[PDB]
């Protein structure tokens, strides 16, 4: 192809120059460790109970107070086996927290339950496949859906898998962010080379499944489930509604490209592969706004707080977007080492970690 090669397509002097509406400020960070460094991640704090839970790759988990950031407790889940030098545990999905414990998954197929109390080891379980994604809690069971395309259930108290459901065999799902969506007593997950599925909590019982994508980046195929409808993005960028009730879609809509969406009210706000930002209608049918001034700085999943989409970027920014216009009503350099996992917003607060593991709450 010469002509894409003949190109210098290169440098963007993105850094819109944003007259701040307020002024944004760390409440507190704390340090994690090394973080992800380079590596992809998915791991991202937790917020419970006025604690924050938050671990790096190497196995670092540490138990924060909310309001100050001070360790109340940490522990390390690198092992050394017997004679061989100890190893990273490597975490990868999570952190979420759940009546009293902390659920982490990791590249090596290990799911890790500590005590909220005192960071102490639960239990750990051997796992079918990689834990990427966030473990998912509901009633007595953590649902985990492996990088190979496993949805399993574990038992809370002792890490004991009750059941097994093989989705498909990839592998290995590019690390998207697929972690299940809980209602009424299901469990829906997407990812999955196209499909949606809905299984029963108890035994894992298929109640639904629907082809939204043909067959065949890191896109997040967590399903969202609003009010009786599920929101479900492919691999391949579209975008569909189903009704919770039956799986039978509603639209469909062919975006090319998302790397992430959330839905909140009567939005859908959509991040795509080149790190442009969108508003749609509930419908998907109309195109609210646009918000292209980002583009390939490699932003985080958005999330909504106060009021306002905040986004950070590889660059180590946080960007505030009006969720009315998408215009930027405050930009933030934060920390320099960037961001890549999701923003967390819970209980008031504004949690994100950067790829070097320091830990912010951001107050705006």
């Amino acid at each position: 192809s010469l002509f894409n090669s003949e190109e210098d397509v290169v440098k963007m002097s993105p850094l819109p120059t944003v007259e701040n509406q307020f002024t944004p400020t760390t409440a507190w960070s704390t340090s994690v460790g090394s973080g992800i460094g380079n590596f992809y991640s998915n791991l991202h704090p937790a917020l419970a109970d006025n604690v924050v839970y938050a671990a790096d790759r190497a196995g670092l988990v540490k138990a924060l107070n909310a309001d100050d950031g001070k360790e109340i407790w940490s522990v390390s889940l690198a092992e050394k086996d017997g004679w061989f030098s100890k190893e990273p545990a490597l975490l990868s999905g999570g952190v979420t927290v759940s009546g009293g414990h902390v659920y982490i998954g990791s590249e090596k197929a290990q799911v890790y339950a500590l005590n909220t109390s005192d960071g102490t080891v639960a239990w750990q379980t051997k796992v079918a496949g990689e834990a990427l994604s966030r473990p998912v809690v509901s009633d007595g069971l953590v649902l985990i859906h492996t990088s190979n395309g496993q949805l399993q259930a574990l038992n809370e108290a002792d890490g004991a898998v009750k059941w097994t459901v093989n989705l498909d065999m990839p592998s290995l799902s590019l690390r998207g962010e697929s972690a299940p969506t809980t209602a009424f007593g299901a469990a829906v997950v997407g990812g999955d080379n196209g499909r949606v599925s809905a299984v029963l909590m108890e035994q894992g019982q298929m109640i639904w499944q629907q082809r939204i994508s043909q067959a065949t980046s890191d896109v997040d195929t967590t399903p969202v489930v609003v009010n009786g409808v599920v929101f479900a993005l492919a691999y391949n960028g579209n975008l569909t509604a189903l009704d919770l009730r039956s799986g039978q879609i509603m639209w469909k809509r062919e975006l090319g490209s998302v790397n992430d969406f959330i839905v909140d009210g009567n939005r859908i706000y959509l991040v795509d592969q080149n790190d442009r930002v969108m508003a749609l209608t509930i419908d998907g049918g109309v195109t609210l706004w646009t918000q292209s001034d980002l583009l390939h700085r490699l932003l985080t999943s958005p999330v909504l707080y106060n009021g306002n989409l905040v986004v950070g970027d590889s660059e180590g920014y946080l960007h505030w977007i009006n969720v009315e216009d998408g215009r930027f009503v405050a930009q933030q350099k934060v920390d320099s080492s960037g961001f890549q996992t999701e923003p967390v917003a819970a209980d008031g607060k504004l949690l994100i970690q950067a790829k070097d593991g320091t830990v912010y709450s951001i107050t705006r």
